[PDB]
C-alpha cells in the first residue's frame, strides 16, 4: 500500500556523469562508451548566445579546448562532432561503468527520472513528466545543463532528456539524446515562451485508478459519459483531450478495479466541477498528472 | 528555479542491496563489508535463530550466491556474516534520526532496487511510504559529502497503509513490534519546522502571496499550532530557520504569522509550489541544499 512519486534508482546514470568545461562555461556531460554527450551551448560565449552559429563556433574549436573530468581523472578529447543541439566529444577512454542503454525520444505526458548534477557531480534525483507544452517542471539552478532524464526498465537505461535551458517562467526545456529539442524551443537567448500548459488527462485517470486500488473510493459516482462529452468538459478546465489510445491504455486498470474508463471519466468530470471539498486523494488536494498508466501498474 | 521532492542519488546504496532467502521468506539485505543486515522476521526470535544454521540463509548479490559463515541478532535486525567483503561498500555510518527528519528510501524487491523516493519520519514514527510485499529490508538513508548515513530499514505495513521499521541497529522507530498483533499508528501531526522551511522555499521561488505584514510570539504561534495538530515549534527550530530567514528577509515569527493565517483561513483556491496543502516533508536543510545545489 501507499502511493509515492517514485524515481528510478539513479546509480546506473551516476556512473556516467562527467564535467565538461570549455572556456568559461562548465556543465555536465553524459559519458557512454567513448563518447561524452553535452548541450552544444557549452561552446557559446557572451555575445554569441542570441544568434549563435554553432557550426561556425565548433569549427574554430580544437579537442584540447574541451576539458572533460570524470571524478578526479581528466579525460582526453580525441574528436568532436555536433548532432542537432548536442555536442559529442569522442574521448580516449571507454566508461567502464557504461550500463546497457538506449536513446529514446518520449511523447508529452510521459514520465522520467531526472538526475540533477552540478560540476559533473550528482546532487539529487526526482521524478518529472514531459508537459503537453513540451517543457518539464524541474528543479534546476545554473550549472545543471547536461543533467539527464531517464527511465530504467529491466537493467536498461533509456535516456530521454538532456537539460539545456530555463524559460522565463521557471520551467525547463531540453532535448532528447539525439539533440532534438522537445517543443518549439531553440538554444538561443531569443524571446521564447512556453505555451499554455494543460493537465495530462490520461495520467489523472491512471492516478484515480491508483487511488481506487489503494481503497480511496469517495470520488466515484454512478455516471458514465461519452468520450466526446468528456472531452468537451475536460477542455474547459485546460485538460488535454483524451483519445481512444488513452482509453485503451487504461484498459488493464479498468479491468483490475471493475470501473470502466468512461465511468472513471465521469468521476473526473465531477471532481472538476466540485473540487475536493476538503478531502484528499492519495494524500493530495490537487489531481496528480505526473503518473502514467504504466507507472501506476508498475508501482501497484 | 523549481522545487521538487528530491531524493539523494541512490547509487552508493544500490551496490549494497542483496536478496536474503530463509525458508519460504525472501526479502532484502544490506551488504556492508562482510555483513548482510536484514529484518529478523526473515526467520521467540532467539529460540528460532538458535535452530538455524548458516546454510539455511541463501544470500544472493546479483547472480552470485554469497556464503553465510555466521549469524547473530541485534534487536530486530539479523546480521549474517558472509565470506566476502562487498567491494562496493561505500563510506557509511548507522544513524538514528528524529521525527521530522527526512531521508531517501531505495525500495527493493528480491535484492533488486526498483525505485527511490524521499520521505519524512512522521511525528507518530511511521513513514508514509510506497511498499508492496517483498520490500522488507529496503533502506532509508541520507548522504553527507561521500558518506552514506543509513537511518531506516523497512519491517512492516500497518493496517492504515503506513509503514514501520527500525534503525540499522534494529531499534524500531515508534511503539511497534515485529510480531503479528494489533498495532496502530498514533494520531499524526504536521511537522511545523518543515512547513516553514517549505514556505521559505516558495518565497525563494517567487511565490509570495501568503506573506503578510504580521509577526507573532512563539507562544501564541504554538497555541495555534497545538489547535491544528501541528508539532510545537521550538527555539531550536527558529534557530535552524535562521539562514532562510536571512536570505529571504522574512523573520521566522513573521513566517509563523503567515502560517497561522493559512491554518485559520485556508489557501482560498490558491496554491504554493504547485500544492494545495502545506508540505511538511522538506527540512530546513533540504530547502537550503536544493536552493543552492549541494552535490554528492
Ligand atoms: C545556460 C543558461 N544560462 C542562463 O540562463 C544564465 N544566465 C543568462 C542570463 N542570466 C544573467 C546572469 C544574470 C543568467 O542567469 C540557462 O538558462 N541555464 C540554467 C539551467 N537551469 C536552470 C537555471 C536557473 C537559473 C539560471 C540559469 C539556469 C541558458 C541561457 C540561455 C540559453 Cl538560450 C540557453 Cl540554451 C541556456
Amino acid at each position: 500500500s501507499g502511493f509515492r512519486k517514485m524515481a528510478f534508482p539513479s546509480g546506473k546514470v551516476e556512473g556516467c556523469m562527467v564535467q565538461v568545461t570549455c572556456g568559461t562555461t562548465t556543465l555536465n556531460g553524459l559519458w557512454l562508451d567513448d563518447v561524452v554527450y553535452c548541450p552544444r551551448h557549452v561552446i557559446c560565449t557572451s555575445e554569441d548566445m542570441l544568434n549563435p552559429n554553432y557550426e561556425d563556433l565548433l569549427i574554430r574549436k580544437s579537442n584540447h579546448n574541451f576539458l572533460v573530468q570524470a571524478g578526479n581523472v581528466q579525460l582526453r578529447v580525441i574528436g568532436h562532432s555536433m548532432q542537432n543541439c548536442v555536442l559529442k566529444l569522442k574521448v580516449d577512454t571507454a566508461n567502464p561503468k557504461t550500463p546497457k542503454y538506449k536513446f529514446v525520444r518520449i511523447q508529452p505526458g510521459q514520465t522520467f527520472s531526472v538526475l540533477a548534477c552540478y560540476n559533473g557531480s550528482p546532487s539529487g534525483v526526482y521524478q518529472c513528466a514531459m508537459r503537453p507544452n513540451f517543457t518539464i517542471k524541474g528543479s534546476f539552478l545554473n550549472g545543471s545543463c547536461g543533467s539527464v532524464g531517464f527511465n530504467i526498465d529491466y537493467d536498461c537505461v533509456s535516456f530521454c532528456y538532456m537539460h539545456h535551458m530555463e524559460l522565463p517562467t521557471g520551467v525547463h526545456a531540453g532535448t532528447d539524446l539525439e539533440g532534438n529539442f522537445y517543443g518549439p524551443f531553440v538554444d538561443r537567448q531569443t524571446a521564447q515562451a512556453a505555451g499554455t500548459d494543460t493537465t495530462i488527462t490520461v495520467n489523472v485517470l491512471a492516478w484515480l485508478y491508483a487511488a481506487v486500488i489503494n481503497g480511496d473510493r469517495w470520488f466515484l459516482n454512478r455516471f458514465t459519459t461519452t468520450l466526446n462529452d468528456f472531452n468537451l468538459v475536460a477542455m474547459k478546465y485546460n485538460y488535454e483531450p483524451l483519445t481512444q489510445d488513452h482509453v485503451d491504455i487504461l484498459g488493464p486498470l479498468s479491468a483490475q478495479t471493475g470501473i470502466a474508463v468512461l465511468d472513471m471519466c465521469a468521476s473526473l468530470k465531477e471532481l472538476l466541477q466540485n473540487g475536493m471539498n476538503g478531502r484528499t486523494i492519495l494524500g493530495s488536494a490537487l489531481l496528480e498528472d505526473e503518473f502514467t498508466p504504466f507507472d501506476v501498474v508498475r508501482q501497484c
